[PDB]
């Protein structure tokens, strides 16, 4: 893996993307992937043996975990990663498609129109990224208000004969990784905002 | 991995495929693969320890799960993924075969016939994709009517001494991933419909 | 991975192989590998915790499973996959060897003899594939008469104090994958038959 | 993997980095990654079955481990690895970005300014690495004062009916790997200090 | 992976190796690796839960398994694979070393001596392979006289209070894979014998 | 993977290394890596369920294992592998660095000095390898005097109510792999000694 090719792959071979979206948010993307890989590997390993409920009747532990964790933190971040990777995947496919069409048309001004539609597609791609990041911020906030994961919980569900206390295995560890995910996502959000406004002022300065 | 080569691999080196089948449905295919990988990795992990039945006599839990889940969601999606990947795999092999035959014949108009049969093969390839997607829609509908997975079930099978209640571990989580699969498959269906009608009107406009 | 190189690898760089053996049976081979990978990954996972026997005395479950499943379905398919991959592996090594010998001899008609022996080697390679496929059809038939895997079994072995009932975890799921394996193998068989007769009529038409 | 390309990837294609930061601290980085991989693979495997508490009431073992190990050693080292990898990742993206901008501008003195800003960015990159390493030194010190991991601990938490004794599985083994991590991090720190002072005296000698 | 390069890698870039050692025994080597991978993956999985002893006192099962299986079948085959791979690894390094020395000397008859010593090194390489294969045949014979693995065993060791009966999980399955290993190793042996005699008669015909 | 490039990677692109250090000890290094991979994969799998103690009170088994196995055999070999890989890693980085410096200086006798310092660096690299190998020989000797691993042990630690007997799962198997590691390390030691004396007599013959 060479750095020039790796940067070429991460940048989505887009010429309209400036330094922020090809360097800093690319680094943020790689950092968030690495943290997610570590979290899935070790911290959130199977995420069920971590959650123990002080009970002997079967099924109470699973239903209590489901009630208090409707969507797991690591897999919510994985879905967030995929949903924010989709716009970059799409726009990279767009510029690659124009490369293929232009290469085909070479054997057989249009270039100005191609540049304009590529710019517009990239802009809405960043907008969709920002919207997806904001939606996952609100989803994470409503599911888990406190940034730090709760250590001990009280649950009383139908299979459970009475109210019981359940323990989260690594509330502090999962809190640290949650903080890194929240910080990385917030940085990605503000980088998207900077990208959007920077492109707008470039277009306004053009005219 | 470069974007030009990756697009070349995903497009199936087909010249008759237009923008929809080389860009948007390609992105949908990648998105569905990523969601399926996440679902198999974490949400549907072994899918048996997830399903607990409130009983002590052995064998009741397994048979109750088999009755209520004849085919697991994630592996049904995996079979759907393979069956819809097969037409693209086949047509890509077709155009590659014509490339090899034409390259062999170069050393030793036919090209018009090759283009015509490639167009027809690609059309029936998209038709077979659409039929496979529709069949899996009907199969998923009959096996699981409600889009949201049922949380708690009542089963009474021969090994079970009496009727017992069984709990699905993550009904909400599996519901979310089921919604994404249904939405992605529906998008793939309508993209196939658009591809079919677009090619038909192109051929009609040719004549 | 480019399509031209991937087709080149799958075709076994053989010029005497026609469209069937380089395109359709190649797709069938890939499809059977993918289904086998999925079956080993999830459906047949460790294939022992799937088989539960209603007993408490140790060793009865394992011996009952061994009696009713002398050779597991997925690993029987894996051995079938290897034994049918061996002829293609061998003939590809043959044509590669002739490439190396001809390249060595270039530095220092024989080509007609090389083409003839390559044709004969490829023919017996397809014949050996067809025989191996037929043998595994008969082996699978004798070991498992019904295509659908039995759901519940009755076993009485020496460690078992008396006759006990054992449950197969996913008889319907394993039935579906068995159907796909049987269909894929049958398609591979008839494709081999078509390849053999097609080459014979080509040679007869030559003379 | 060739040595020239691997060195090119590790050096971050930076011309202002001298021998220390491209050779010795690169080797230290690889060594720390390998030790971390081994520690996560085997020594710190799931790090929970390692920690056993002499009790039968559920939840006491997990909460006692959380209290005595707020952040696990291996994952703290993983976060340290990522946080010290981020500056090198960033500065490599910076020099790659200038390569792309200069290549784009070639088709259409600035080079002196580019060299100056690259030097400044690399300097603050090493400074941020040194600060991150020092912060993790202080974090590791406060969380775990003694370099050798404690073998046996006494915990008394609310779920635990009374004070109980818990055993760390491999205190000596984890001590050895902790010593290697501390030594490697300290070497990385002093290498960063040498890099900083060496660049400063180079700039002073320039003027 | 192209066939020409894969054959080049498997042949050990040796010009003195004829068709048998570059084609058939190469295929046998690949086949034995694939069977070993399958055996380690599934048939011999952890090979301890497979061996159950009808007892409750701990430690009797492990010591009984150790007595009746001093060296496991799959790992004995793995050691056999490595010990027979070592001569090919060594001789390939030899011919590569002569390539490097000749390339270095080009910048600055010896070639006849290089060819002669390469031939001798390859001959003793095949001899060492044959000896290693024969040794593992005798080792496997003495450890396990019968080719078919024993199904049920009687053991009485110090931890065991009295004589107990232990069950091998898959005696028939492990028998089938043992038969394939024995057949593949025997084929490799006779191929080595053919290689040795063929090279000898070539050298005698030269003089 | 081609043989020329693989040899180039293993040799550390060093011109002062003769046949022993580029061929035989390279093969020994690969052999030791393969044996270590097999040992970690299967023989030493998690190395805790292998060690069973005849007791019911929790924590006695873990502390008894820690006392009798302060450092596990496989991970001690892994640390030995890394510590002997470090000098080759370092010297390969050295020669690569001189390649980069010379390439940079080409655009802008020194070569004799570069060759001399490369020779000295390689010599001390082999010396450090030999010292590390000898240290691990002494460490392994003091931790485990007998080459064959002990089968049964007697331990009496504070958590254990009284003296108890513990069983090592595979003393014979681990003995065989220990013998291979000891033989491979000893061969690597004597190869280092031969390398050192050979280089010394070359330098003396030069002057
Ligand atoms: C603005 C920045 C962050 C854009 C970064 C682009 C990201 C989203 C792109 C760059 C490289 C891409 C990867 C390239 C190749 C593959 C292989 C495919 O089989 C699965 C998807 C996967 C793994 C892609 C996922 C999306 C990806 C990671
Ligand atoms: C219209 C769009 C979605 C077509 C996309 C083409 C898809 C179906 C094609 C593109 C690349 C293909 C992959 C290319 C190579 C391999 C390796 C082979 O050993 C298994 C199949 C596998 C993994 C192929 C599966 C089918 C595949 C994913
Ligand atoms: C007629 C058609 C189906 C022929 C298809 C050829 C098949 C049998 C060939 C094509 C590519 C081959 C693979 C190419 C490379 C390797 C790597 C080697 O280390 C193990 C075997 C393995 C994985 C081969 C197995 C056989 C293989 C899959
Ligand atoms: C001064 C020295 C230590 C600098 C060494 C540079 C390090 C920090 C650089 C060199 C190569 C880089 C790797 C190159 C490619 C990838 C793939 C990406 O998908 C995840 C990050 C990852 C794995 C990078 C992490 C950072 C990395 C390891
Ligand atoms: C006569 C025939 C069978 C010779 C076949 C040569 C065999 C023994 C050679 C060919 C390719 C070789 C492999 C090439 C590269 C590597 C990578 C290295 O990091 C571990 C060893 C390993 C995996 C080699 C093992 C030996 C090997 C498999
Ligand atoms: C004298 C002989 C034995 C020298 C052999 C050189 C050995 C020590 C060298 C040759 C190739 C090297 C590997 C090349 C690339 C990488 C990738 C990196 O991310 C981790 C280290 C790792 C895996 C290296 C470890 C050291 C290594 C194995």
């Amino acid at each position: 893996m060479n750095w020039t090719g790796l940067y070429t792959l991460l940048s989505g071979v887009n010429r309209h993307s400036t330094a922020i979206g090809r360097v800093w948010l690319s680094v943020i993307f790689i950092f968030r992937i690495m943290v997610l890989v570590v979290a899935a590997e070790s911290v959130w390993g199977d995420e069920k043996s971590s959650f123990i409920c002080n009970t002997l009747q079967p099924g109470c532990n699973s239903v209590c975990y489901d009630q208090f964790f409707p969507i797991s933190h690591v897999r919510l971040w994985s879905l967030q990663l995929i949903l924010v990777s989709t716009p970059a995947l799409l726009v990279a496919m767009h510029v690659a498609h124009q490369q293929h069409i232009e290469k085909k048309m070479l054997r057989l001004r249009h270039k100005v129109h191609i540049s304009g539609t590529l710019w517009w597609t990239y802009v809405i791609s960043v907008v969709f990224r920002l919207l997806f990041e904001a939606v996952f911020m609100y989803v994470f906030y409503l599911l888990y208000p406190g940034y730090a994961m709760v250590r001990l919980v009280k649950c009383d569900v139908y299979p459970c004969p009475n109210t019981v206390d359940c323990f989260v295995s690594r509330p502090t560890e999962k809190t640290v990784f949650t903080v890194f995910m929240l910080a990385a996502s917030g940085i990605c959000i503000i980088l998207n905002v900077a990208e959007v406004v920077y492109l707008i002022i470039r277009a306004c300065a053009r005219r």
